[PDB]
Formats: structure tokens, C-alpha cells, sequence
């Protein structure tokens, strides 16, 4: 198991403009294109992520393309962030996954907001840590995503992800 195999899991694979869990038009594997409920803003938008006229439809290696900008983006995000930065850092590799899977889901900004939590995964009081980040819209909107990194968080395995 390693972050694209993670997030996959997660985020699954759809090749076809679709609406994410908040009803939000994204594409591929997780690829938000706009939070616009005009459809015709999120073809826009796929069209200028792509560099062609998709008609809303992409392909295998297109969905892939925009999946390794995307993780690649997150953990930029991350190492510019004050907040997230040292946290990261402070992390085995296992939980930096659990992290990086939080940011694609939540954005930079939100995950900044953790603060308690943050803390407690700096402190490695894991039980603690996955406790509070259980206490949270995040938890109660996507249960069972946020159960599985929740448990990479606390053990540092991939248990959840068999």
C-alpha cells in the first residue's frame, strides 16, 4: 500500500463528470472541478484542466494524469503550511499517508484548522489523537472513509485498507 493506492480506495475511479459527497462536480479520482452547480462551469473547467474539449468524459491515463497533480499538489500544500508542516514531519511514513489523505479530502485550510489534533499526533498519544479527530463534521458526513484513516492514524499500519 502506498498514497495513490490509498486514495484510490477512497476516491474510487469515475470517467464521467459525477457529484461528489457534497454534491460537488468532480471527475476521475477525486478531482473537484468546481463547487458551481451550473454543469456547464464544471465542463469548463475539466476542459481546462484536460487541454481539450472532454465533453465531460476522460480518459484511464487523463483521470491518472490529474490524480498525480493532485497528490502532488496536497503534499506541496502541506510542506508550505506553518500548522501542518512540523506535524507532517514529526510522522512515519504510514500516518504521513493518513495526513496526505485528509488534506486531498478537506483542503489545506481545514486540516490547518485541527488544532487539537494536530497537537496530539505531533505528542504521538495516538488513542487520544484518533479520539478527537473522530469529533468532527469530517467523521460524521463520511463515516467509514474517515473510520479507515482514522485507524492509520492511530496504529501507523494499513490495516484498514486490508
Amino acid at each position: 500500500m502506498n498514497i495513490f493506492e490509498m486514495l484510490r480506495i477512497d476516491e474510487g475511479l469515475r470517467l464521467k463528470i459525477y457529484k461528489d459527497t457534497e454534491g460537488y462536480y468532480t471527475i476521475g479520482i477525486g478531482h473537484l472541478l468546481t463547487k458551481s452547480p451550473s454543469l456547464n462551469a464544471a465542463k469548463s473547467e475539466l476542459d481546462k484542466a484536460i487541454g481539450r474539449n472532454c465533453n465531460g468524459v476522460i480518459t484511464k491515463d487523463e483521470a491518472e494524469k490529474l490524480f498525480n497533480q493532485d497528490v502532488d499538489a496536497a503534499v506541496r500544500g502541506i510542506l508550505r503550511n506553518a500548522k501542518l508542516k512540523p506535524v507532517y514531519d514529526s510522522l512515519d511514513a504510514v500516518r504521513r499517508c493518513a495526513a496526505i489523505n485528509q488534506v486531498f479530502q478537506m483542503g489545506e485550510t481545514g486540516v490547518a484548522g485541527f488544532t487539537n489534533s494536530l497537537r496530539m499526533l505531533q505528542q504521538k498519544r495516538w488513542d487520544e489523537a484518533a479520539v478527537n479527530l473522530a469529533k468532527s463534521r469530517w467523521y460524521n458526513q463520511t463515516p467509514n472513509r474517515a473510520k479507515r484513516v482514522i485507524t492509520t492514524f492511530r496504529t501507523g499500519t494499513w490495516d484498514a485498507y486490508k
